[PDB]
């Protein structure tokens, strides 16, 4: 349970918009102007941007991102500075909680590959209430990486092959951003404030250019979701959900 | 204030800002050769020549009528630069030269022709014969939304309101972005993506481009000068004229 070195994170609307673009937002949909244009009176930072805030963090190359959990105690500001504190919470597989403060704002629990775990959840046994599709760009990874995760695994061909992939793969957290972004607009009216928390488990890989399929089930204030790749039908994100208000 | 120098400023950047520019200007990993401008890990990693337009642009950040950039030395994959602006002359048109140094050494020179001399970098007419080559580029519906992250936040390129109220059907793409595209193509078509051979470019802006439209860069090789013109395959309108780029 060693309490890791504290780091800080600061960002402006820029880093925010950059995340939004790299995660799917498009001005093709007027409602998305809210996440892409700082001038919008409605301008908000996407909830999952918090994953990037606490993301500043053995053989790292031998590590696999298994699950992710984010909870927003308060809507993320359109810009700002934050103090973060990473604390290993449990343990092969290591679960590490990381809290980010401003004046507590958000909590991240990275399950890098117990009772201190934020468990994933099985999806309802019935056809989905709604399923939206998203077309990934051939450069999705090239753009999303600009938000912090520079792992060559997502852009370097040879690096990906030695790693075992036909071609570089899209960041797990990017697909995550996509689906989370869709749940936000489908069951919460793009109301950033109603986005309380999300939990997701990563499964099969996604390749830049493929098409995401986010399946959603509304069960009260919890929107269960699963993500696939309409093309292979593989499940890339499972037993996930997002709690709303 | 015909010959008045303006307050000196400085621009610093890393591979990030560079890659961000490249993406917003067209580079795509769909083409392996572009990995050179998108991946900092590439052993070949280079910063696109026209990125210099962003280095000396930080001054402005009226009509932007023409643009001229000369690279005295290949732009570094990152770095800090000191810039000095100066109203080269006034014609109403106002010509503003801005030089960027990296310590006492001069790196690039920008000449922004703002609309509203013997000291101006003249545009040049294209050869009177069919183009030697013409490559097309498909603009994204968010091209402007991404390119603006490189500094020019003018609402004209993204807010539907400001757009119209200025005389535009809908937001328009930055002139310098179309510029980046064509310049990028010339670089890969007649200089083998060899950033070092890209000496200077001159271009005149014409009709608007809307995010999503398809660019058509027409090129004529005349020795070491590649003349070019840019259109919008859809309307056939000329968006960049009498332009060129000198190669070494």
């Amino acid at each position: 349970g060693q309490k890791l070195p504290p780091f800080s994170y600061a960002y402006t609307e820029l880093e925010a918009i950059m995340y939004a673009l790299g995660v799917g937002a498009s001005i093709k949909d007027p409602k998305d102007l809210k996440f892409i244009y700082e001038g919008s009176s409605d301008f908000s930072c996407l909830p999952t941007f918090g994953v990037i805030i606490g993301q500043k963090s053995i053989n790292f190359a031998k590590v696999l991102h298994g699950e992710q959990y984010l909870e927003l105690y308060k809507p993320l500001p359109r810009a700002g500075k934050l103090k973060c504190e990473a604390v290993v919470a449990d343990v092969v597989v290591i679960i590490m909680d990381v809290y980010s403060y401003s004046e507590l704002i958000c909590h991240n629990q990275f399950s890098l590959f117990s009772d201190k775990v934020k468990v994933a959840v099985a999806i309802p046994n019935r056809p989905p209430d709604a399923v939206l599709t998203d077309t990934t760009s051939l450069n999705q990874a090239a753009l999303y990486r600009l938000s912090g995760d520079w792992n060559p695994l997502h852009i370097d061909p040879n690096f990906a092959s030695l790693a075992g992939f036909d071609k570089p793969i899209l960041h797990g957290l990017c697909t995550f951003g996509f689906s989370a972004r869709r749940v936000l607009q489908q069951f919460a009216d793009n109301d950033v404030s109603r986005f309380k928390a999300v939990k997701a488990r990563f499964a099969k890989p996604v390749y830049p250019g493929q098409t995401l399929q986010t399946e959603m089930w509304k069960e009260g204030n919890r929107i269960h979701f699963q993500t696939k790749v309409q093309e292979t039908g593989d499940i890339v994100i499972s037993n996930a959900y997002v709690d709303l208000a």
